[PDB]
């Protein structure tokens, strides 16, 4: 009972050990003089020990389908210990690999959610949820919920406050995520909330108003579908910008494209509609604007930006669209939809 004591983080002979956390190793009534851990064939795994040799840890993932041997030695004053146990890591029957957005270190609107996208469908949307740490500065609570069974969001209630800094950590490696799906590796990314910016097109004026923060920057007259194949009312993402695109209905060269829905509409340039526009609806669904118009909304409006219809004849904007998250109440949308 005077000799050092050790302690570690996994247990002699255990199986199915998850590679999500460093392995441990402390000392107690002594200090570690070395500790080294294997895999079976003989090959180190990096660790370090801390300055007061009371802690050591690994500090490279581990790797699934592998035996690792864990050798301790500690010294007291009232002499040594050497201690040695072997365990066995997850044996994953696929992987999985995340993709997250936005990209690192950009900066977008106040409507950008946190997307998660896997490249297999997820069977414990739970186990997925938890391992996807989110951190916003200003804090703010928000929520995930999946659009499929491969891509989960997150956003707040309200749009994000300019000025937020939002860092993401999927940390999904070693994680079981069902039916004996693991995740393939870890990502991350950082970003920054810009300028609210927030158009409006109100189909009883036909006019796009973009106002930042708050007040009128431009006004543009536009024409959105015909009612025959109406402008769908809601909120819509800014997604990509194209400086010319051949948009094509099997999915009119077309000058100057800011996409705002997944479904296909999008701000764009319409030299052969300007006289209509700010009075009849012509196109077959698209925020249809002048070629000098389109090109400041390609210049000025950013990914994640809000475009806002109103009054058309059209229904909503489905909130799982890809670029219509907001269109979910926040009810809906916080319960989730992980079971």
């Amino acid at each position: 009972l005077l000799v050092p004591k050790l302690t570690a983080s996994v247990t002699d002979g255990a199986v199915g050990v998850t590679v999500d956390a460093p392995v441990s190793v402390t000392a107690a009534d002594g200090v570690l003089a070395a500790v080294t851990m294997v895999n079976d064939n003989g090959r180190p795994v990096a660790g370090r020990l801390s300055p007061d040799g009371l802690r050591w840890s690994t500090t490279e993932q581990l790797g699934y389908n592998r035996r690792y041997t864990l050798n301790a030695t500690a010294l007291g004053l009232g002499g040594a210990a050497t201690r040695q146990l072997t365990f066995q890591t997850s044996s994953p029957a696929h992987l999985t690999m995340p993709y997250v957005m936005p990209g690192d270190g950009e900066v977008v609107g106040v409507g950008e959610p946190v997307a998660i996208r896997f490249d297999e469908n997820i069977a414990d949307r739970g186990a997925a949820e938890k391992a996807i740490k989110i951190t916003t500065n200003p804090p703010v609570e928000g929520a995930f919920y999946w659009l499929n069974n491969r891509e989960v969001r997150w956003r707040p209630e309200h749009f994000w406050k300019p000025g937020t800094a939002v860092d993401v950590a999927v940390n999904t490696y070693g994680v079981d995520l069902g039916e004996g799906m693991f995740g393939e590796d870890n990502v991350q990314t950082h970003f920054t909330i810009g300028d609210e910016v927030i158009a409006t097109a109100d189909d009883n004026t036909k006019i796009l108003t973009v106002r930042v923060n708050g007040e009128v920057v431009k006004s543009m007259p536009t024409s959105m579908g015909k009612d025959s194949t109406p402008t769908a009312n809601g909120i819509y993402i800014v997604g990509s910008r194209y400086k010319h695109i051949i948009m094509d209905s099997s999915t009119t060269d077309v000058d100057w494209a800011t996409q705002i829905s997944y479904s296909g509409v999008f701000v764009h340039s319409a030299p052969w509609s300007v006289g209509a526009q700010g009075h009849t609806n012509t196109s077959h669904g698209c925020l249809n604007v002048s070629p000098s118009n389109a090109q400041w909304f390609y210049d000025h409006v950013k990914r994640g930006d809000i475009v806002e219809v109103v009054n058309t004849v059209g229904g909503t904007l489905p909130g799982i669209d890809g670029l219509g998250d907001w269109n979910i109440p926040w009810d809906q949308w916080r319960a989730g939809n992980a079971k």
